[PDB]
DNA sequence: TTTTT
């Protein structure tokens, strides 16, 4: 599909000669579809010893692999790193992937915390009974600090401040082409003016320009970049009460041996929704790794909701609680391929939290789906957009607006609400980072 | 005001 660039190719031959690394370069630059090929380059010498990993769940989808959290069997990694070595000596699962993983690669670095990354660190010393850094580990780290820092309650704390940073990061190198919006330089002028956070008045005026409405075909939907998710929930949920058609309601099945509060507390994290209303013909997106096709994250489209079965040792310990409803939606999901579809029927799925025994202490059964239509720009930190309205009414953050603005193909597919340079800024520490970079 | 099980 896509020829690697001479920058390209030249990190990839880095990283299989095996330095430990942090490759970087503006949004768009190719980092994350060089990955794909490192990936598999480095999965051809080491077939059971590559570790993908990336910030957030969706930007690891996007190649092919889990969050760092899921990786480390931390949970959350909160507590000392004696308590978080023995939790994840429990978990037997990851106590072996610890052993014998030979490469990390960490995509979407800049939203990985310093202190993190130390408690990684230690933990890879000790499990692996080496002292190298992260005990021997190769240390591929993927993205760019101008873009969404890591999220905080100076408090952040960034990855390449931390000890375990300085020990195992053996070389940096940029990558320097613009891809996403190679067709449009303006373009491109305007989203690097707003790395440093000093954006002029015609980079200013230019994005103001944009709030013009996106004219799509009748099937087109445009995505919708905002900064919380009282937004991203209150548009899903007002594109959902303009389509007519008396929305199915799927409530989803609680259950778990936990006490109160913690009971709520864990289903309140869980991705998959307490209450799932759906229509004929709303957004929505996969949350799980069905087929080889369909993955987590995969966009799709509802048909219809019908099926009672005619449309054509856990696991039965779990088939009990399926009361089946009444009805599954048919869904129709963009494979990634951009223009094939493949519908499907969509039946429920459990998620669970577990001890590392495998006695499950909360359980919720639901569909597999959310109403995509709307997304923070932190979950969207990593994709490609072509068409995308970005409202920049809550943005709180640095690199917030840089990386919405930067979703998006190109300015015909992009329309700006609320733009105001007040809301782009970057952090004093990553911009002294990259002006050390010489 | 965001993300991570
Ligand atoms: N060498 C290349 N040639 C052509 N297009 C590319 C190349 N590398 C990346 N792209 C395109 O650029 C877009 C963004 O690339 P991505 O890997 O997401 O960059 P980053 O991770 O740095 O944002 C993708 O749609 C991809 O198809
Ligand atoms: F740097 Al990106 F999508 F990962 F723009
Ligand atoms: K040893
Ligand atoms: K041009
Ligand atoms: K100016
Ligand atoms: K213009
Ligand atoms: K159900
Ligand atoms: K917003
Ligand atoms: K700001
Ligand atoms: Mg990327």
């Amino acid at each position: 599909m896509i020829i690697l660039s001479n920058e390209q190719e030249y990190v990839l031959k880095q990283v299989l000669s095996g330095v430990s690394l942090f490759y970087t370069g503006s949004a768009g630059t190719g980092k994350s579809v060089l990955l794909r090929s490192i990936i598999k380059s480095l999965r051809d010498k080491y077939p059971k010893g590559v570790a993908v990993t990336a910030s957030t769940g969706l930007a690891a989808c996007n190649i092919g692999g889990i969050t760092l959290h899921s990786f480390a069997g931390f949970g959350l990694g909160q507590g000392k790193v004696e308590n978080l070595i023995k939790k994840i000596k429990r978990n037997k699962k990851a106590f072996t992937r610890w052993r014998e993983t030979r490469v990390l690669i960490i995509d979407e670095i800049s939203m990985v915390d310093g202190h993190l990354l130390n408690k990684l660190n230690e933990i890879a010393k000790n499990l692996r009974r080496n002292n190298r850094p992260f005990g021997g580990i190769q240390l591929v780290a993927c993205g760019d600090f101008y873009q969404l820092p890591p999220v905080v309650k100076v408090e952040v704390f960034f990855a390449f401040e931390s000890s375990a940073w300085k020990e195992t990061i053996q070389r940096t190198i940029t990558l320097k082409e613009i891809f996403r919006q190679k067709g449009d330089q303006r373009f491109i002028d305007m989203l690097n003016n707003l790395r440093d956070g000093n954006v002029p008045d015609d980079t200013a005026r230019d994005f103001c320009r944009l709030s013009r409405p996106l004219k799509c075909p009748e099937g087109i939907v445009p995505s919708e970049l905002y900064a919380t998710r009282y937004e991203v929930d209150m548009a899903n949920s007002r594109k959902l009460n303009t389509i007519q058609g008396d929305v199915v309601v799927y409530n989803s099945v609680d259950t778990g041996i936990l006490p109160e509060p913690q009971k709520t507390q864990v289903l309140t994290n869980f991705l998959a929704p307490q209450v799932l209303n759906l229509k004929v013909g709303a957004q929505v997106m996969c949350i799980k790794n069905f087929d080889d096709q369909l993955v987590n994250g995969t966009l799709g489209k509802v048909i219809d909701f019908v099926d009672r079965d005619t449309y054509m040792s856990k696991l039965k310990d779990d088939l009990m609680k399926d009361y089946k409803n009444k009805k599954y939606p048919l869904v129709k999901f963009l494979l990634p391929d951009g223009i094939t579809f493949r519908t499907v029927v969509v039946e429920p799925e459990q998620w669970t939290t577990e001890d590392e025994d495998g006695t499950v202490l909360v359980s919720r059964i639901q569909f597999p789906l959310i109403l995509a239509w709307s997304l923070s720009i932190h979950k969207s930190q990593g994709q490609t957009l072509s068409k995308v309205v970005v409202d920049m009414k809550k943005i709180f953050e640095n690199g917030q607006a840089y990386v919405a603005l930067s979703r998006a193909v190109s300015r015909a597919g992009l329309q700006v609400l609320n733009f105001n340079r007040s809301k782009v800024a970057s952090h004093r520490k990553v911009i002294e980072f990259y002006k050390n970079l010489s």
